[PDB]
């Protein structure tokens, strides 16, 4: 019969031997295993969404970017095992690459020489430019989305956040809430941004940066505000030219309204960092998201010279423009919808 794991079902059938459970979540369930037709120990997740219409999202979407990015920095799907009808499908078992850690888990632990800091910043970087080239924003980049192996090569997951980009429809309101990880929020999610600029993931990684400097995260608020009080903590008062792009009057008169600070220097909050570095954490986290580095800027910073090379830093074949308006869809097109995207792993095809 089906096999077990913990108490639940974890049918992978006849080319995944070997169950070793590893963790859990909302709808997830991931596992070691043994890949026989492939002889490679795998990892794989079964995400049982379609009870929650906001779960099929989140599957749909992930599913869809990661067949159809190709990346060493971004983990792939190597298999996909759900029943062979729409009816029988209860559960979606996704086959990644088995990845033996992620930062997270590592900085509770490790702490980083500048070496590391250097080659993880750039791997993050690397797979950003094709995720932001093929006009996809990520929107959850934080360290427990960044996978690695034994070899400390890194590989950035869970897409379930993601949108196509949309700059012209950015703006909203003040306290305009937000799904992402609050930590990691650009602090113009709370004034007026959507999260819809690919300037939301350089924040975001600048984040990562900071953590990965003295393994703390930088801005830890505790609630929606706190969060832009920390970081206003560190950078200081916007400046008039930065307030003067903020055309919102909550947000505009908010800002007014908090007594001057004096800005942080990166020097103090990280005086063991390589000086190079903390310039271009500098730039990635500079408050104003039009100011704010580039993807591709930030890989030929002199602080990653030692790995620059554009040319073995490839982009997208295949952009999006399907924003796939998949939040206008009904319990079973979604459902339908994860049916049909899975379909080239089924035997017979």
């Amino acid at each position: 019969g089906p096999e077990m794991v913990r108490g639940q079902v974890f049918d992978v059938g006849p080319r995944y031997t070997n169950l070793s459970y590893i963790g859990e979540g909302a709808y997830c369930m991931v596992c070691s295993a043994y890949d026989n037709v492939n002889k490679v120990r795998v990892a794989i997740k079964k995400i049982s969404p379609f009870e929650h219409q906001t779960y099929c999202q989140r599957t749909l979407r992930e599913i869809k970017i990661l067949l159809r990015f190709r990346h060493e920095n971004i983990i792939g799907i190597n298999d996909i095992i759900r029943a062979p009808t729409i009816e029988q499908m209860k559960d979606v078992y996704i086959v990644q690459d088995l990845m033996e850690t992620d930062l997270y888990k590592l900085l509770k632990t490790q702490h980083l020489s500048n070496d590391h800091i250097c080659y993880f910043l750039y791997q993050i970087l690397r797979g950003l430019k094709y995720i932001h080239s093929a006009n996809v924003l990520h929107r959850d980049l934080k360290p427990s989305n960044l996978l690695l192996n034994t070899t400390c090569d890194l590989k950035i997951c869970d897409f379930g956040l993601a949108r196509v980009a949309d700059p012209d429809h950015d703006h909203t309101g003040f306290l305009t809430e937000y799904v992402a990880t609050r930590w990691y929020r650009a602090p113009e999610i709370m004034l007026n941004s959507k999260g819809y600029t690919k300037s939301i993931d350089i924040w975001s990684v600048g984040c990562i940066l900071a953590e990965m400097l003295s393994n703390r995260p930088i801005f830890p608020g505790k609630h929606y505000l706190d969060q832009l009080n920390h970081i206003l903590g560190i950078l200081g008062s916007p400046s008039q030219e930065d307030l003067n792009c903020i055309i919102n009057l909550k947000a505009r008169n908010y800002l007014l309204s908090l007594p001057h600070k004096n800005k942080v220097p990166w020097n103090r909050l990280f005086p063991n960092a390589d000086s190079k570095a903390l310039d271009l954490l500098d730039k990635m986290l500079t408050f104003n998201p039009h100011k704010r580095i580039e993807v591709e800027q930030a890989l030929a910073h002199p602080y990653l010279e030692q790995y620059y090379d554009p040319s073995d830093e490839p982009i997208a074949e295949a952009p999006f423009k399907f924003d796939m308006e998949l939040d206008d869809l009904p319990k079973e097109k979604l459902k339908e919808l994860i049916f049909e995207e899975t379909a080239r792993f089924q035997p017979g095809y």
